[PDB]
C-alpha cells in the first residue's frame, strides 16, 4: 500500500495571512470572473461565470427556479439528473427558453440517449455526476461524446481528490475536473465506506497537478472544489487554493428558489435538503460500479436546513465578504488571489482564539 | 530505553484515497478468499477462507454454534480454550462431525495435553492465546508441536505489534501470527499496565516485517489483526495495510449464535460480551508470566453489546462494503487491494466534515 | 499561493521552562520599563514606560478615567477615535490637563484634520486604528505626519501578523508597529473573513523580522502584542516571546475605570464590553478598504465582562506574577527575559496535567 | 528566546511495547530495589530503597504513619518541613526511634538550624522542598551542608525539568535531583505562572543529561519523578523513562495512614489533599524568590481525593502491575527495564482505542 507523509486537512484548519493592500484594492474593483471549461493557453476559456459559484447535480438543489435565479446573479446551475431524461431535457428547455447560460448533470449508463436530449434542449455544458469519478466508465463517456460531438460539447467530470486521479481525466478529455469525496454536509460515504479525504488538501494537491499538466500541455483546466462549504469564507480558501469555482449544495438548498419545501421544526423555519444517495433520491448511477440498478446501501441522509431566503440577498452579502477578503490578500481577481494568497494551517487553541472568547455575548 | 519518530495511530484515523476502477470492477467479481497458514512463494496455502473474518477464542463469542454458522460463510472460529481440555476437545468435534473448518485455541502450559486432544477431535488449526505472545513460552509451544507434528499440525501465535515481535515468532515456526496488544473493545490492559500499540500502526509495522522476512525466506506468513474492529470500514482498511485476515470478537458477540445470553437494558436487548481478562472468564493463561496460576489483576470487562441478530445477514452486509470500497480502489482480490490502496491519515476536522454536519439529521 | 511548514498557535500552547535563579533574582528588583518607540542602536527611546501595558483604542475601554488610571500606574492609553475629532481632542487634553501622558488613535482618512486637533490637544503618541494595517493607507498617513511634523510626532501603525507586514511598516516610518490579526476576546474577523493569525506564531514572527532589521539599520522598533490575552501568565508569554509592551482590551474592560456600565447579570455584576467592528460602535474606519463610509458587516460583537475592581489593585496583582515569573527565568528587565526565555509548546494532554486533577477542588 | 523542535508530553501520552520475555521473567523474581543518593562507578548507593516509591514533603502526606508505613514496605517519607523545626526533628524521631529509614525536608532559609535539628534527631537523608530548584539560594544551601557535614549529610535537591537544571545543581553537590514543575494533582502553577513542561518529556530529558553526566564524571545520580503520577502504569513509565525513584502526593494521601480526615462528600469516603502553594498550608519557603516571608499568591489548591485504605494493600497491588508489566519488558531490575524499555507516544485516537470501547461495561 501507499501512505503519505502528512494527514489531510479541511477548510476550518486554514487561514489567510494578509499581503499588501494598495489604494486600488477596493471591494467594488474586485472581478470575481472564471472560467468554467478548459482552453489553450494565452485564450480565454468558450464559458466565464461573473461568480464563482455554481448549484449541485441534487435533487434539492438544482431546480428551473434554482437555475434561473443563479444565472442571473452570474453563475451557473446543474439541473439535476436522477431523474427521466424527458423531465430533465424540459427543465433545461424552459430555463433556456426563460439567454441565461445552464447546465445538466448525466450519468456513465444512459449517456447515449440522455446527452442527445441535453444537448437538443439548449444545455450549455453537461457533467458527469459521480461519487468516484477516477474510472474507465467517466473515460468511456466522455470519450463517446467526444466522438459524436468533438469539442461542441462541453462535459465536466469526476470527483477526484489527487493528481493521479486528476491526470486520468485530464487525459480522457474532460473540459473541468470536480474535486472532493466525502465532504458534502448530507454525504456519509467517509462513515459507510471509509474512502475520501479533506476537501482543503484535496483540492491543494488536484491544483498541484492541474498547475503541472497546464505546464505540460497548454492545456488550462478548470477544477471545482465540491462540497464542504460552511462558511462564506469558507469560499475565499477553496478560491485561493486554486479552484477556479465551487459547487455547493447545501449553500443553495437554503434559499427560496430551492425546489425543496420549507418546513417548521422548533419554531424554526427550515427547507427540506437531502443526499442523492439516500434512499429518498435513490441516484444509484451516483455510485454505480458496474453493479446492480440499484443503491446498494445508503451513502446519504435526508435533513434539514435553515431557511435563509432569497438567493440574490445572499450570495450578494457572501461575495462581499468574499470580495472585501480578497483587497486584504491584495487580489482584484481570482487569478491574482490565487497567485498571492498565503495560507496558514491553525491549531485547535488558535482556532477558540479567532472567536468571541471570554466574554458573554450580549 | 527506545523510542520512535513518530505515534502511533489507529482505525478511526485513516481513509482510502480511490485508484482507477475499470469496467471489470464490480463488487461481484470481488474474490475475498485469503490464506490461513504459511506456505512458500509461488505456492498456495494448505488452507485458504473463503473470507477473511474469524471469530475470537473467547468463552463468550467462538461456541459450537458459532463456528458452524461462520464456516459455513466461508470463515473460522477458534474454540475457546479458557474450558477443560475435555469440554473444548468435545466443542471441535460436534463442529466436525456435524466438512466445516475449526480452529482451537490453546495456551502455554498444559499444551503437551491440550494439543493432542485437539487433534485427535479434528481441528484444523490450533492458535496460542496470549495477550503477550513475545516470549520463550510460546517458542517452546511451538517447538512441541514442531517436535512431536512436524508441519502436519498448523498452529498461530503471538500477538506481537512490531517487526521484532513477528521475527521471533516466524523463526520460531509459527503458520501465521496475530497482532494487537490493548486495542480489543472490552479490553483495559493498555490502562492497566501501559503496554500496547494503536491498532493499525501495529499492523502496517508487523507486514513491512512480514513482507521482508517473505523476501529473504521464501516463506509468506500470513498475520492477523486482532481486536479493535468498529466499523465494517475498519475490515478493509485492516486489509489494506496489510492484514490477511481479521479477528473480531464484539462483532460475532452481537449475533444470535454467539453463546452467550440476550439481555434487555432500557427497552433494548443486548448480548453478554466479557473479556477473558475479567474476573467472569479467569483465563489467566492469556497473561501468564510463569507466576501463579491465577488472574494477578483483571485486564478485561464485563459488558453488553448489542444484538445485531443472525451472523450470514451481518457479515453479507459487512462484506458487501467491503467489496464496493475494493472496486473504488480498483482491486478484485486481496492481494491487490494490499498493492494498490493509498492510505491517509485524517486530521480530527477532517474526521468532523467526514460525517453529516451543519443538518439536523431526519 | 504560500504555504507554512508549521501550523500557528497561540498563548494557551505555551509554557516558559525556568533558568537559572540568582540571589538577585527578587521579585522587588525587577524593572519592568519598556520603549514605546523606535530608536538608534546604543540610544534610549524618547517615550520609556513604567510598566508594559497599554490600553485598547477601543469606545469601551479607553476613556479619560481610563488614561489617568492607567498613566499613573506607568502605562498609557490610546484615547478611541472612533467619535468626533473634537470630542476626542478635549478627552486627551483634559488627561494632559489633569503630566500624565496619553495616546490616541487615528485614521487613515481623516488624519489632516484630527492629527493636528490631537497634536495641539498634547497627545504624546498617535496610532493607526486598522484591523489590517498592511496598506498604502497607513503609508501614506505616515508619510503625511513625517511631512508635517518630521519626527516631532510620534506615530504608531499597523496590525500586521508577518515579517512582510512588518518590514513595509518599519519602511513606511512607524514608531512601533502593532501585531495581530483576530485574536481578540469579542473579534470575529477570523470567522467572518478567515484572516488572521495565532496570536503567538504572530509575535514570534514579527519579533524574528524587527530582530533583522534591527542589525540591518541600527533601529530599533518596538512592536505590541494587541489582543488576546486572557490571563496573566499570557502576559509574560508576550513578553518573552519578543514584545515590548502588550494592548488589552477585555483585561481593562473589566475595571471601575472603564467608560461603560456595570450591569447585573444573573447575580454577578458585570461591565460592558463591545468590538470597534460591532454594530454598536460602527468604526468603519477600522476596517476601510475605500469603499463606502459605512461597516459592510459586524467583525465584532457585543458581550458582557465580569467587572474585577479598581485598575490600580488588579494591575498589581498582575505584574506581581509576572515578576515573580520572571524571577524564575533569571530576569531582572524586559529585555532580559526576553534574551533567556526557554519558550515550549504544549501537547493537549500536558494541558490538562497543567491544572488540578483527580482531585474535586474544596 | 529559545524554542524547542517538539512540544512537550506526558505520561497518558506513552505506551510501552513488549520485548522478548524469558522464562525467567517471572513477577517474583522482579527486584525492584533502586538508590537513593549519588554513588561511584561500579559501586553500589549508601543508601537503597527495596521499592522505587517516596511520599512527597507535603502536610497532607508525610507525617509519622506514613514514614513508619511506607518505611515498612520498602519506600521512605520525607517529613514534611512546612512546620517548626521542633515539630518536624520530633517526628523524624520518633520514626527513627518507632531502624525504619525517613527523610526530612527543608528550606532554603532556614537550614542553618533545621539541618542540625533534623540530623540531631536521626533523618537518613534530606531534600530541598522547591517549586522552582534552579536558583543560587540552593546552591548555597547544598554549599553549607557540604562545608558543615562534607558527605556525611545526604542532601536531595531541585525540581528542575530540563538538562541545564541538572547540571547545575549536579555540580552544586545534590546527592538526588528531583524532576517535574506543575504536574502536581493539586498543583495549579502552570496556570498562575505559566512555567512548567510535561512531566515524561522533562523526565527524559533530565535522564539524558544524567547519563551524559555518569560517563563524564563517574558519578551516578539518581533522579526522582516528582508528581504527576495518576495510574500505576505512569510509575513504570516514570521507571522506564528513567527515573530511579518517584515521589507521590496524591497516591499516598488517599491512604489510611496520612495525617488528614476522612471527609464523606456526597455517599462517598474522602481524604482531605492540599497543596503545599495553597492559603491552607502558606509553605511560603517552597515558592520563594528572595522576596517576602509570605504566600504572594496561590500556586496550590485544597481538595478531596478518594479513600483507597491501607498503604500496604495498595502499594502491593500497584507493584505487582509494575513487575508484570517490567516482565513483558523482558526486566527483572529497573536498571534492565530503563536499559530494555522501548516506548512510543500514542495517538488521541489510539487512546480511545486502548480503553473499552463500543460496548456497555457491565
Ligand atoms: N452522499 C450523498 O448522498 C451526496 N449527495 C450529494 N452529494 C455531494 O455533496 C455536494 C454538496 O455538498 P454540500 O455543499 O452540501 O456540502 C454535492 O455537490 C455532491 O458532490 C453527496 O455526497
Ligand atoms: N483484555 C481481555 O480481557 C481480552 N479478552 C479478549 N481480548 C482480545 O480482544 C480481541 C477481541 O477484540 P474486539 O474484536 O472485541 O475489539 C480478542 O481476539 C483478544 O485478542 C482481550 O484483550
Ligand atoms: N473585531 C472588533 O470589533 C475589535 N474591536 C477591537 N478589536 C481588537 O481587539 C483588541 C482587544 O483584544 P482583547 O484584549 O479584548 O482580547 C483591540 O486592541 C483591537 O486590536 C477588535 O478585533
Ligand atoms: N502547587 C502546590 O501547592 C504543590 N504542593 C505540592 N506540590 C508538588 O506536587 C507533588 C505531588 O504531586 P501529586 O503526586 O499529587 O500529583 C509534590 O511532591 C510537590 O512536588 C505542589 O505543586
Ligand atoms: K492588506
Ligand atoms: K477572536
Ligand atoms: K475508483
Ligand atoms: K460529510
Ligand atoms: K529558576
Ligand atoms: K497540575
Ligand atoms: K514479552
Ligand atoms: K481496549
Amino acid at each position: 500500500a501507499k501512505y503519505y507523509n502528512e494527514p489531510c486537512h479541511t477548510f476550518n484548519e486554514y487561514l489567510l495571512i494578509p499581503g499588501l493592500s494598495t489604494v486600488d484594492c477596493i471591494p467594488s474593483n474586485v472581478n470575481l470572473s472564471t472560467p468554467l471549461v478548459k482552453f489553450q493557453k494565452g485564450q480565454q476559456s468558450e464559458i466565464n461565470l461573473k461568480i464563482p459559484l455554481v448549484s449541485a447535480i441534487m435533487q434539492s438543489v438544482s431546480g428551473e427556479k434554482m437555475a434561473i435565479a443563479l444565472a442571473r446573479e452570474g453563475g451557473i446551475s446543474f439541473i439535476f439528473g436522477s431523474q427521466s431524461i424527458e423531465s430533465q431535457a424540459a427543465m433545461v428547455h424552459a430555463v433556456k427558453n426563460f439567454r441565461y447560460l445552464v447546465g445538466a448533470g448525466i450519468n456513465t449508463r444512459d449517456f447515449r440517449e440522455r446527452v442527445p436530449a441535453l444537448v437538443e434542449a439548449g444545455a450549455d455544458v453537461l457533467c458527469i455526476d459521480s461519487s468516484d469519478g477516477f474510472s474507465e466508465w467517466q473515460k468511456i463517456t466522455i470519450g463517446w461524446i467526444r466522438e459524436k460531438y468533438g469539442d461542441k460539447v462541453k462535459v465536466g467530470a469526476g470527483n477526484i481528490v489527487d493528481g493521479e486521479g486528476f491526470r486520468y481525466l485530464a487525459d480522457a478529455g474532460a473540459d473541468f475536473i470536480k474535486i472532493g469525496i466525502g465532504g458534502g454536509s448530507i454525504c456519509i460515504t467517509r462513515e459507510q465506506k471509509g474512502i475520501g479525504r479533506g476537501q482543503a488538501t484535496a483540492v491543494i494537491d488536484v491544483v498541484a497537478e492541474r498547475n503541472k499538466y497546464f505546464e505540460e500541455t497548454g492545456i488550462y483546466i478548470p477544477v471545482c472544489s465540491d462540497g464542504g462549504i460552511v462558511y462564506d469564507y469558507h469560499m475565499t480558501l477553496a478560491l485561493a487554493m486554486g479552484a477556479d469555482f465551487i459547487m455547493l449544495g447545501r449553500y443553495f438548498a437554503r434559499f427560496e428558489e430551492s425546489p425543496t419545501r420549507k418546513v417548521t421544526i422548533n419554531g424554526s423555519v427550515m427547507k427540506e435538503y437531502w443526499g442523492e444517495g439516500s434512499s429518498r433520491a435513490r441516484n444509484w448511477q451516483r455510485y454505480d460500479l458496474g453493479g446492480k440498478q440499484k443503491l446498494s446501501f445508503e451513502e446519504g441522509v435526508d435533513s434539514y436546513v435553515p431557511y435563509a431566503g432569497k438567493l440574490k440577498d445572499n450570495v450578494e452579502a457572501s461575495l462581499n465578504k468574499v470580495k472585501s477578503t480578497m483587497c486584504n490578500c491584495g487580489a482584484l481577481t481570482i487569478p491574482q488571489l490565487q497567485s498571492k494568497a498565503k495560507i496558514t494551517l491553525v491549531s485547535s487553541v488558535s482556532i477558540v482564539e479567532g472567536g468571541a472568547h471570554d466574554v458573554i455575548v450580549k
